[PDB]
């Protein structure tokens, strides 16, 4: 987190200390209540099983829906299905097993079943499924399930590692044919995504002066695609300060764009949440690969008063 | 999903259906066996009062996580981490409240907790609330969790928005300054990401003409970026059957890149289930879209003896 | 395994299906001699606990030597080493904890326990932990532990990824410039790892003719370091029947090389198995690569009468 | 371990003195209990007994698997297999039926063998068979399981053993033709696996002179095959300090391109102990082997402010 503080980090392993701590405190109170632990072993399996046959009753449910979408998504294959529905069918239909097994032979087993299908249609029907806003923001972070990650993959792949190699070249001829700008580039990440196609609009001491000699490559059917970038000198007291080549994150754009859109289903904290996690992707992408060495960098600001070109000094004296 | 059949559909409301089938068979059945209902409705509202105690208890593990980036993703309130955490904390409440007195006044309590807190930390620990795939695809869908997603809206509010409007003009002048190509854009959708830098390595048939005029605009303080495009000549037993603007969506071949790169946590079946929700993605945001006034069409296909040249005069020939 | 029938095909999920049958049959005979099903969890709970203690006792008496690298291995950390030596802390002591109470709760501990770390401690020193073959192998394949994974992503990064995108130019300049070679690289794979520095001696239908131009690059500190590559003629009865750019793969040399040295800890078993292994690995490589486009084609065979020239021809005029 | 205090030293027998310890102390705790040792005795072969049917039976469930690999990993012999999954044959053979007549023997057989069978059934369906990391390293270790070894001793025998003799002659003959090069050969040992392309890019005071005199020779097919060396200048305050034949260690560079594609399952940490691993054993072939008569140094250096050219004059200067 050392872009800025605002930055989340990755979660760690809290909930499991904390259940660790709940299973201690429930062996205590167990113990001092002072009932057969037979009893407490006999309950716990009956609770577990019931958990089973209350995953088998909605995976059942889930399947007549995505049977519709077997050619599609599962290849025509039953036993994907079957396995995206309720997981390994051989560990599900194991434990299926057992927990008919220690229901029906320890101290009725169709009236549970019948109550527990009532409960799970009741969730279902009710929409009682839906999972609390933290699991599901942690399922995405873990699995990579957000437009950020995407985005900055896509910046990465697209632009940098096309970029970074001949930016020495570039500013080398740029600087000989004409001044000394600094030999990286800076890239400004404001996490309110507040991204004008003006510099000098944002702040008058950010002012152009010329433009480095355009690369060249074939992409994707278009050849003879260009990118160009940008010298941007910054001042100070009305004089001359520092020189670099200065440019957004484009991609913020899309992230604030896809907020105003309504059939983006995109809001602001979600554009907050998406922007941060962006930042921090980029840099754990940048700070492994081979393309980026000390040729970039990433300044991520906040506005709350606030001067832009004192934020781009303040790294370029370093 | 006119695009291609193996376009999957979004999922409709099946599993309710089912849970209705279910609730009915389970109704039947417990009149079936006679059970007084009073005893079934004292027995279903203990378990609903169950697992409201594993949510809350499963929160509270959770929430033992969340306080440490309290600062940095809840803004320093513990009200909003504790509703990411468990939800409307009245509601919660209210709920615990009814269960205690539902619990006590009807035929221990604490046993009862400490058993069910021993449930929630062993499956917190052994890692048990892991969702099933199909729901975790449900939820991202639902949500817009998908990396597709944003792909897709920064394909259109980067290039398309701008790219459109103007597209005419540039084809008419290419016209009156010498060839007699369509007025429409050809976006090529390959569902196995292939995207080659060449078009004519992919089939002889397709060979480069000319560029359009190119067009240019000041973006993200990059000024003077330019948008360029390619005719293509697409031939049928040595004669030209037809000239097009076409280009693949550069967006793929990113999804391909990530495939490949182990730090994007990426894989090939996610690889060909994103490419097909950026393709039906893209379709709708055209369709709602005023600027595709019939300027653009999108081509998707899927090698199994293919011939691309041939696709693209079945499209253009229409 | 269409490269050669003898070529394994990775493992399945046989063992489950297996464990699920011996699930089914236990439960069975459970039914059958019709004990008390309390008993039955008593027992097995109790033989968990038990493993779960000698997993326990393992993990400390591995801990006293991996504690001596603890500064070089585990980078001064001792809940690295612990985790290395007994897997998720948490998780294991949970499991003990929950052991320690349906033991020393339900119908000695410390004997039970003394008599558990004798049985640990005879296991480890008479060298009874070594696990089978078959299951070693599995874990090796799983968990990419061979050499021959190694191997053959060597020969993909040094050499293939250099060498394939350029084949198609060299060739074209010695067909111009001088005799219409096949437009493909063939690699033979001797299984035997018998691999002769001129094929000549192998086969003389099989005869030298020249050498395509250089190509040359940087690497690893060593500039102009070329790469070349030699033009062979298959003849039939004494005329010439095909011409290709033909070598045989480099790394199964040293396979075999390994073997003579005692030095290595390598056998003629490991030599074939690693031969094959490396096959396999080098065809998955290849059948996802973007380099490779139809530009390679692999030729493995295994010598009981054999004629390598018809071998070759056999895919040539394909 | 003279290369670098970070290179792990081979593992000892430091579990089998733990194991003493843990021995002597329960036969203490076992004396002082005052049990009769013949009860002892009795569960202790009972326990051991119950180990090898957990043996047998887990042997039954991975030959399902193996069985059909039979004729491509095992030679269309039933008995390999079996010796795969179970071991020598005999030797199980004579410990079950001594199990079954101690068990039989001594104070039902049926009902601990389907107990046994269950646990081990569900031990294999819910992947609780997993070996921790340690054991797994110590295992590869053992067995020569990683990829570094093939690494090492291809580097060894395709390049050292090939250079190394006629390494003198070249330099000699560019000394009377032209420079004082020292005699020796310098490979340096990147851990962290950089391997840049350009050494003057990694260092500016090592710049290249000339080239070595090419050798020549016939490989694997591919004649005239062509071995180049570098010279490098290393400068101190802008002075020629010294001069000499200086490469990167290739192999290093394919670790680091594993742990960036995601189809080799290749990670980090396994790149970092791979390239430990390397550099030690490729240290141990090279003081084993007579080619390296004092004509080859090692350099092996971990980036913490630190200058390669002053490790190599350190290393040249003695
Ligand atoms: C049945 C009746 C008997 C029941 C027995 C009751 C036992 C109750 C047990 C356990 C309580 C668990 C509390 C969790 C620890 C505090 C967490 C914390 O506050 O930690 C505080 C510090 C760590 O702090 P830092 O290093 O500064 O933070 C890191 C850092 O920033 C990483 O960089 C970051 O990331 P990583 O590097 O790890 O990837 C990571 O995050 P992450 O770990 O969440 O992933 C951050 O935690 O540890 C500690 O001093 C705790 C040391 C544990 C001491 C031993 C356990 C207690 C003593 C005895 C227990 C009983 C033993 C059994 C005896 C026999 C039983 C019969
Ligand atoms: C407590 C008292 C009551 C106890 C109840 C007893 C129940 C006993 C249960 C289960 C026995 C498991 C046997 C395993 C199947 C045979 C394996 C095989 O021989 O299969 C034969 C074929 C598949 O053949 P192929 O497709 O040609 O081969 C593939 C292919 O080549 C892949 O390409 C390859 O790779 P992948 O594509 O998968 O990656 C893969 O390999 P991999 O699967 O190992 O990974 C290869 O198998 O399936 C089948 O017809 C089996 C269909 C199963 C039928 C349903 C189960 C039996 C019916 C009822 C069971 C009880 C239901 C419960 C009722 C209520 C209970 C109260
Ligand atoms: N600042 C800046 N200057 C550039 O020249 C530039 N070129 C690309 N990019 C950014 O890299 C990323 C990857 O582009 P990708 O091609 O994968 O998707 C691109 C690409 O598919 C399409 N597109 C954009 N510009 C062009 C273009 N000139 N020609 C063809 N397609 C284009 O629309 C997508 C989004 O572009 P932007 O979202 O505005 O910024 C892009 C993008 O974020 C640039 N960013
Ligand atoms: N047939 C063939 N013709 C070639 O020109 C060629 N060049 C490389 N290779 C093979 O690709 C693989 C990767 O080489 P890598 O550099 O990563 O390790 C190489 C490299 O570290 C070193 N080495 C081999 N040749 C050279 C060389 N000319 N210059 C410097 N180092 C070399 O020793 C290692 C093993 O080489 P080979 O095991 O005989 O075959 C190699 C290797 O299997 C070739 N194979
Ligand atoms: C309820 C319990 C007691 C029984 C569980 C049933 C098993 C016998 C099932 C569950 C998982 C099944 C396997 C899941 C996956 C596959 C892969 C499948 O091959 C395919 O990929 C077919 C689809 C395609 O090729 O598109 C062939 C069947 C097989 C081996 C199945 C065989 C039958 C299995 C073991
Ligand atoms: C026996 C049972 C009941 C108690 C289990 C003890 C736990 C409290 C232990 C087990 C795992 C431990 C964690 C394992 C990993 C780490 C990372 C560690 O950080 C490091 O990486 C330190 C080493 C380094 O930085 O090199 C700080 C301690 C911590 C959080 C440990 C905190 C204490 C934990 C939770
Ligand atoms: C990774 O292992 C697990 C996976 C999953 C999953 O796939 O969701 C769930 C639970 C897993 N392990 C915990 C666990 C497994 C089995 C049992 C058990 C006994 C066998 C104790 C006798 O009791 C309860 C039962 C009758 C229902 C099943 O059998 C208890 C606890
Ligand atoms: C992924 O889950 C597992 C992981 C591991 C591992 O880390 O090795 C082992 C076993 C795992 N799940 C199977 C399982 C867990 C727990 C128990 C249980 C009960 C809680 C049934 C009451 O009984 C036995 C016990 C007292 C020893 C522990 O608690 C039974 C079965």
């Amino acid at each position: 987190s050392s872009l800025h503080p605002s930055i989340p980090c990755p979660r760690g392993h809290g909930a499991q200390k904390a259940a660790l701590v709940l299973l201690s405190a429930c062996l205590v109170t167990l113990w001092g209540l002072g009932e057969p632990p037979e009893h407490t072993l006999r309950y716990l399996v009956l609770h577990l099983a019931s958990l089973q046959l209350g995953l088998l009753l909605n995976g059942v449910c889930s399947l007549a829906e995505e049977l519709r979408h077997i050619h599609s998504r599962y290849r025509g294959s039953y036993w994907r299905t079957v396995r995206a529905c309720l997981g390994c069918p051989l560990r599900r239909g194991a434990l299926l097993l057992l927990s008919i097994y220690f229901y029906y032979s320890l101290p009725p087993f169709t009236w549970m079943l019948a109550l527990l299908g009532l409960s799970q249609a009741l969730n279902i029907l009710l929409g009682l499924k839906g999972l609390a806003p933290a699991e599901i923001s942690a399922v995405c972070e873990k699995g990579n399930f957000n437009v950020a990650h995407g985005l900055a993959w896509s910046y990465y792949i697209g632009y940098l590692r096309l970029i970074l190699p001949e930016l020495q070249a570039r500013i080398r001829t740029y600087n000989q044919h004409y001044g000394a700008v600094s030999q990286r580039l800076y890239i400004l990440l404001p996490l309110d995504c507040g991204v004008p196609d003006n510099l000098s609009m944002a702040d008058p001491n950010i002012r152009f002066l010329d433009k480095l000699p355009q690369q060249t490559g074939d992409r994707a059917g278009i050849k003879d695609r260009v990118y160009s970038n940008s010298i941007y000198e910054l001042l100070e007291n009305g004089q001359r300060a520092g020189t670099c080549v200065l440019e957004y994150a484009t991609p913020l754009q899309t992230l604030f764009a896809m907020s105003q859109y309504s059939q983006a289903g995109f809001s602001r904290e979600d554009r907050l949440e998406q922007a941060k996690l962006f930042c921090r992707t980029l840099e754990d992408i940048l700070a492994d690969a081979p393309e980026s060495q000390n040729n970039c960098r990433l300044i991520a600001y906040q506005e709350p008063s606030f001067s832009l070109s004192q934020e781009v000094l303040r790294h370029l004296r370093q």
